[PDB]
């Protein structure tokens, strides 16, 4: 896979509503796109 974090608790946040694939895909258009903060989700693209 591409360059990945689980944003959320560890290694950086993002949105606490859970929405995680649509943010990072809909914004960004990751890979994996999985986007939290309260809530953890692995997004996935090239860095």
């Amino acid at each position: 896979k591409t360059c990945e974090n689980l944003s959320g608790t560890f290694k950086g946040p993002c949105i606490p509503d859970g929405n995680c694939n649509k943010h990072c895909r809909n914004n960004e258009h990751l890979l994996s796109g999985r986007c939290r903060d309260d809530f953890r989700c692995w997004c996935t693209n090239r860095c």
